This record gives structure tokens, C-alpha cells and sequence, in this order.
């Protein structure tokens, strides 16, 4: 049960909903949050490192 596999499934479906009935506002506005979601899980995972950097350097300043 792998997360992004799964983010990615949301995604297409999203996409399926869209492609059917293009006109529909409301469904491009879930398509955009649904990918935009996938991106804040990349920068999620870039967060914890610059956490971790940022406790390196507070460890450092002792
Ligand atoms: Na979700």
C-alpha cells in the first residue's frame, strides 16, 4: 500500500472525471488541488531534511 502509487491513483482518477466532462469548473479545480497535493508531498519530503539540517546547526551554536 505505497503512498504516492496511491496519490497517483487519485490523480488519474481526477484526471478521468475531468476528461469526461471538461466543462465542469469544479472538476478541474479537484484535478489541480489532487496534483498540487502531489507536489506538497515531494516538498514534504525535502522539509524533514532541512529540518534536520536545521537541528544540526542549533546542536552546533551548542
Ligand atoms: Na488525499
Amino acid at each position: 500500500d505505497d503512498g504516492t502509487q496511491t496519490l497517483q491513483g487519485e490523480l488519474t482518477l481526477a484526471l478521468d472525471k475531468l476528461a469526461k466532462n471538461p466543462s465542469n469548473p469544479q472538476l478541474l479545480a479537484e484535478y489541480q488541488s489532487k496534483l498540487s497535493e502531489y507536489t506538497l508531498y515531494r516538498n514534504a519530503q525535502s522539509n524533514t531534511v532541512k529540518v534536520i539540517k536545521d537541528v544540526d546547526a542549533a546542536i552546533l551554536e551548542h
